[PDB]
């Protein structure tokens, strides 16, 4: 049971170049039927963005997440341009859960960043 | 090696390693599917992440998910599929080679298959 929005500790070492690395929060992001089935296998991916505290400049196809609501100790901002997807295993401890509000800009940066505009 | 000039619907060689469980490993084909500006953003700086959506040739069962690409246009040698199930953000620095490119409809296909997968609407 793991589910669109929900916020965990991913595993992401190694990692190469720009790519976010060490242990983060990520928000999952592919689909709950997709989940469900990861979960079945075992085995199976899932899709998650990654979550930096060095909020530093903020673009359009990344989304500020509030400490208050998502169970996160700092504001952070999930990078779309970072979207990754990952072994279940990857997977270390639960957070928390996007609010619906943050996660419909999520949708809006995924879309920017992939040129998903129809 | 490669000059970092890729762009959306290109398919370039790059290199997975290292990877756990069945995230799509090794060196093999996949398509760019990052916008341009961002694209082109890497190519000024000479660096940067472009996102990519891995392919096999196994071909097995086609999921929605997933597009069939054709060995006559792309470049590739035999009959591939790309997995948006399996889409990742990858460094400039993975990128190996120039292969070929997708067709129109096959980037459009690949369009409706990541919408399908990360639950997005337009």
């Amino acid at each position: 049971v793991m589910r669109r929005g929900e916020i965990w500790q991913v595993d992401l070492d190694p990692a190469r170049g720009s790519e976010a690395n060490n242990q983060r929060p990520a928000v999952v992001v592919s689909n709950d039927r997709a989940n469900a089935t990861a979960t079945r296998l075992g085995r199976g991916v899932i899709t998650v963005v990654p979550v930096t505290s060095n909020i530093a400049k903020v673009y359009p196809f990344q989304v500020l997440l509030s400490a208050t609501t998502t169970g996160l100790q700092v504001d952070c901002k999930a990078q779309a341009e970072q979207i990754r997807s990952i072994a279940t295993e990857r997977l270390l401890r639960p957070i928390g859960r996007v609010s619906a509000a943050e996660l419909a800009q999520l949708d809006e940066a995924l879309k920017l960043h992939l040129d998903l505009w129809s």
